[PDB]
């Protein structure tokens, strides 16, 4: 189905990159396997109502599978798959023990109460128990999930494993009273924050003083902000939200920034600045530009006013194929996403073997293993780009897939 | 899809004719559980081949899930979803401690070598292991399928299990030489005989001498003729193949027959046997029908003309709802095929009884055990018709549905 | 190893009187799976002592191994090999859903107290523990073990298990207190009544009033002593003892008999009877010769001397191969050992079966069920026997083998 | 058997130097447990041919067994139950929680096709599977076994296991796309220079500028060569292998005199470099010796002629017990081989640590622990040398001994 169908594609078009058997293709073209369970649901009203949720287990060769899971009404399998697949190769890129999976469920947790919401996770994991487990497939939050949501879901699995395993690591994104943790909390702009550093080095620049434009004021957007002012010193000279952006030249502050857009309830208007548009952000002339709000910002219609360095992606599918080969050929650095946005599911990897071996670190420790990782998948991804004179994003998924193809070749699962 | 969507609404309108909560309805409109797998093989080249099969839990509220492997090349999900829906409400007017399953893998059998096979009968094993058990969901042969391949599965299950349980009842249709039994040749025609044997008696009237015409010569119309004539006493006056039917008003010898047959390639053309059609033979005026060979060989075109006094579908899905209506208030007692040709699955709940036990029973014991149940699943329908002056068809869905009904309620499944 | 080499041989030389793969006779030609253990135990003198266990499982193709366990000072694998081979076909004759087993222990359990025995019991089973269970594989007494002993292997099971599995089924021979059953007292002397009622059939020949001579007088010898002229009216004119024999044309009592032995030590010199040799018992005058004491008693030296109808092997090995020749063209209807004495194997099962399904049953129910089975068991060999023309023994063998070899085919452990 | 005989009297000869009960030693003198299978294997014929394997576990009271497989046309229990022993004293000395393994299959690699060894690696396991686990049992590569085949066995446990345990740590030296890790490919050279170094030490010696001769040219002399002159700061004076060897005083290049020998077949011959013969190589002058090749090169003939200070052994069974004596008395310092070359057993325990923990480590990490383990455990032994006045040898078993002594005490096995 067309989302899985662009998957495959995106797959079938860094083949031609690289060496790589048809048996091969082949494999990689289908989810290892896939779940589909009806869950009864008893509503505060007494009324039992049946959902429909799936985990798709794309592909383990390389560890056990890692993936969150979506609550949204317009969820499909298709889209299941394709997201499965992409885990896949993010795990892959990252070099973690892991191979990549993903669930789902269609339902409104908007028109849900707290109770049913609970009673939603607790028949999902009663659903779906016996593919689950720490050393099988670690679940996490996705769209409308959130830790309060894991520990319902991993109290249930506990209740039914009997505790006889590391019960805290069959799930991450878990509040720190049961084996969660901090440091969580920055993980994607943080983890953007060294790929960053690192692009800088790459194109023989030094980032204090210069300026990054970010595209979404969140939680990534906020910190990514932050930080880059903060530890690299750079200028905040524009941030952004749904609403509008606010431009400055001598750099914002994102904490200020942060309070009137809570008090306020946007950046806009933001004192000392001035108001802009979000395409006039995606257009201003900084060194950095990180869009992590929304996807398709970046198209060929706008690709040639880009005129950033690096072009960090903190969020999924900012850019365009198109937009891909013009900013190319233009000679900007792209950071893809997948590497990009990484540092959260290395943390969540950080989390697991906390709850594995029972031993928990400090957020320094974490930090500094976080750096490490992400260090690594950079230059190993740009180290195959120029070599084989491709973008980032087609270094990038060359990196993964050997990974996956080499694994699946050793255990034999093809044999060539 | 379509198949299966076609299943869903013949639920929906026997639903009409019973007390049933929507409740209920919506949960018996989904299976509890699908699993979608993609199973290397290696083929006989050397090359490696994914194929591609699913296993569809439908519903076990009454007991472990019970149904057969599919092996076709136009196998679909859907397919199999409708027909492990069916499964479902077979077991259940059966009265079988059972819920209702099935499973296929796309694969051209055809073209495979034993060898080949026999890869593939152990990967779907080492694929969907995890939900299949002697307790939880115990599969059986289909089409494409034998008591050879059964043997393959549930040997690669022993190697898995451990033989920690009683691995034999796994899987069912087994060779004898590994838990199989015997009473499993004219099991399907065997226990058709029976209902109509109890046919008979509801309608005043004595088989013996009385007269049958049978669409279709393989196992099932072969030993269909065979018992009737030779355990009841009938007057088997006509047969019928894939190519024509054979008339005789005076009795034909199913042995002899099916010998020309074998040695002739077809029923047709027999010394002393006039030549006739497959449409001609409905029409033929017999007390008894047994269409046993394809679908929808009784519509509204011809239901006018079906003058036979019984009705026994063998076959799966033989006549129509309109046709259904018709032969009704035309005094016409049809047999619904579920209840019909139930022996087989009748005679496999009889294989794993022994299997779970290690104690094997004697054809006549088995036959003992078969004769009273057809029995009972016949008038349990035929009262239920009577008193709510439906359809036998329309009574069976009822009775089936109904069970279903009460045990999930008494799991508390749905509340009402 | 010899005993072994010897079984080996057994094996290969009934194979040459029917058709089979040499992939097939390779397989038969090794047990499976064998274990050896090192079993410390507490002595009373607060010593610990290390002994040497062994359980092999020798085939399990039709179904789980079955075997007793020996305690002896001169045992040795091969022995235990050679009897787990034994074993194999013994069960495959009696057409039990087993495969075959045989366990010792190297020890003197004559210098052994009560609890030296039961703490060397419970060690067995805390070292093969991970190999044995009731779907695996199920023990049994044999020399130097007993129901006592069982219980306290039965016991320290539950202890490992957990009771999450029919635990009283993981062993046979047991007290009744503990599902033990109690027909198996006359087992091995009633079976083999049985048989040799059949074999005056194939004779045509009225047992009442004929004779019967026992060679040994134990529990065995004492039963089918017992039973053959109570139930089935014959004259036991003599029975023997390590010391000696005693005659009377008249026919003797066996509990009479039994007495004076209690309280006299032997059979000799028995009241109004007549002292001989065993020799000369062996070469008596009579319709059945039940030699029920030890092996190698008749041989090529003394084939020549004997004068039965019908030779019944109650004891191990009594007959040799020369002697089975001139035995056989001479026209002695001699009933193999293995087939012979399988009433003790028999009921064996029986008691699992009662084990497995919490059923259990009267001794008139059992004694049904055993004679049902022995009586199709002789049969089938007579009618090997008679059709490939060759002596009960290589029948037997045939039967046997044939048996365990379509189930490797059907499991496609061989291919041919 | 002669070879385990002859380990049974290495350890008998040990006890004499110490405290231990003759519980203990008739404990030790026997292996907890031996299983041994037969394999069928599908020949690329389509022949099913059956082999015999075997896997030792000797004694577990320190931890669960490790140890490596062997395949070999010769191979036979007692050289297993003999090597098992000995991975028992080799993890005992290192002070890994771990008791000792060992398992092999009798087969000739060399004229099996790739798909033969699959299909045979995956039997093995298949067969053996209830007695390995990453908690009971973790095999590693011998004999003709390797990474590829560790894979093919990792695989075949996980499809078994069900991914219910940390599956990568039931075996080792993996290929790194699944646990495998590097750092593992100078272990035994690289732990045996650490040892080299704390003998210095003890000697009072400085090593940077000394001189070291090696006896052998393979991974293991190669990069004995390679590390002590590199990171140690000495000359190489002579290396030598299968055929002849080298010398010259100013220093030999590792590199150089390894692609000589690559290309050319032989180190014989290198320019500039005066040829010797292997026996002129062990009576060199030098401050060191490290033979790493052969058993048996150090005999009470030549004992005499050693020269060095220290003798490191690199390969397994280079000095006698004569030669034994004779160099204590000349006051050399030996390094025993067992503790010498145990950097390879060591680093498969970290691979198992990560394996089962889920982190991975720095290859720099890595060594700082090698490092670490084998400098406690040098000196574990040297102190214990001077302490009870023994030679190395003997106080590397006293020590080892010692510990599974305490162990299976502190336990309960055996009481004094």
């Amino acid at each position: 189905q067309d989302p899985f169908e662009i998957a495959v594609k995106q797959l079938e078009r860094a083949a031609q990159y690289m060496d790589i058997s048809e048996e091969a293709l082949e494999f990689l073209k289908r989810p290892q396997r896939i779940v589909e369970v009806s869950i009864p649901v008893e509503m505060d009203d007494g009324s039992v109502k049946v959902f429909t949720g799936f985990r798709v287990q794309y592909n383990w060769a390389r560890g056990p599978t890692k993936g969150g899971i979506r609550w949204h009404p317009e969820e499909t399998l298709s889209t299941v798959k394709a997201l499965a697949a992409w885990m896949t190769w993010k795990t892959a890129v990252m070099d973690l023990p892991y191979g990549g999976g993903k669930g789902g469920v269609i339902c409104n947790p908007k028109e849900m109460s707290d109770r049913e919401k609970e009673r939603l996770a607790r028949g999902y994991v009663r659903a779906i128990y016996d593919v689950i487990s720490p050393y099988t497939d670690i679940p996490a939050p996705d769209v409308y999930t959130n830790p309060q949501i894991m520990a319902w879901m991993m109290d249930e699995y506990e209740t039914i494993s009997r505790r006889k395993d590391p019960s805290f690591g069959v799930i991450t994104g878990k509040p720190p009273s049961v084996g969660g943790i901090v440091a969580r909390m920055d993980a994607t702009a943080r983890g953007a924050s060294y790929t960053v550093r690192e692009a800088a080095k790459a194109l023989g620049m030094d980032l204090k003083g210069k300026t990054i434009a970010i595209q979404g004021y969140g939680n990534a957007g906020y910190y990514m902000a932050k930080i880059m002012s903060e530890e690299y010193g750079m200028k905040v000279v524009a941030v952004s939200d749904t609403k509008g952006g606010i431009y400055n030249p001598d750099g914002l502050n994102a904490d200020e920034v942060l309070a009137w857009k809570k008090k306020t309830g946007s950046v806009k208007d933001f004192p000392g600045a001035t108001n802009i548009t979000n395409e006039e952000l995606l257009e201003l002339e900084v060194d950095v530009l990180a869009p992590s709000a929304i996807e398709e910002v970046i198209t060929k219609k706008n690709a040639d006013n880009i005129k950033a360095k690096i072009v960090a992606e903190l969020a999924n599918g900012p850019t365009t194929p198109e937009a891909d080969e013009i900013l190319y050929e233009k000679g900007i650095l792209i950071i893809p996403d997948f590497l990009c946005n990484a540092g959260g599911v290395t943390v969540s990897y950080f989390e697991w073997v906390q709850n594995i071996t029972g031993d928990y670190w400090t957020v320094e420790e974490t930090r500094a293993k976080l750096d490490k990782k992400m260090t690594k998948a950079f230059w190993d991804v740009y180290n195959t780009h120029k070599e084989k004179n491709i973008n980032m994003r087609d270094a990038a998924y060359v990196v993964a897939v050997s990974r996956v193809y080499q694994a699946m070749k050793d255990r034999g699962w093809i044999k060539k």
